[PDB]
């Protein structure tokens, strides 16, 4: 497995294997591909970063992905694959959180994006996160670029 420090210094536990941290999950996180560019979503505190959120309780992970792809982007999974898992050691609570791959079939029109302000689009990430104002922690830290790694050895990803 690979540990880390994140954006607010809080050690992060990487892994790939399937679900090794816990056997429920409460927190999703879905890495979106749209043809040949990235699909983003824009939270309204945060910034940019890649769909997901909390696991409803009579939901499972796998729903809880798809959920919250249509909700913070209106889009239509083609295809949702488990990627890996990482654990997040806070200051107050440690969260489990599941890495999903999803290609997307479609971009559907919503009235509301609910906590979000809707889909956005990248033909690719720019140069360099961890600086970037206008993208969320999330994606500041190391479980990006090494999920990323994995997606192209895996050749899921182009
Ligand atoms: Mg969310
Ligand atoms: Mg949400």
């Amino acid at each position: 497995m690979y540990e880390f420090k994140d954006y607010y210094q809080n050690t992060v536990q990487l892994s790939f294997d399937d679900q090794p941290f816990s056997d429920s999950p409460k927190h999703v996180w879905v890495i979106c591909r749209f043809g040949g560019k990235w699909l983003l979503t824009e939270h309204e505190d945060r910034g940019y970063e890649f769909p997901g959120g909390k696991v409803e309780p009579m939901e499972c992970a796998e729903e809880a992905a798809l959920r919250e792809v249509k909700e913070e982007t209106g889009a239509r999974v083609k295809s949702l694959k488990y990627l890996g898992q990482y654990k997040v050691l806070g200051k107050e609570k440690v969260i489990v959180k599941n890495i999903y791959f999803a290609d997307i079939e479609k971009l559907e029109k919503q009235a509301d994006y609910f906590e979000t302000k809707g889909p956005v689009l990248f033909h690719e990430l720019p140069e360099n996160l961890s600086r970037n104002k206008k993208f969320s922690f999330i994606m500041k830290d190391s479980v990006l670029p090494i999920s990323l790694k994995k997606l192209k050895e895996s050749g899921w990803i182009e």
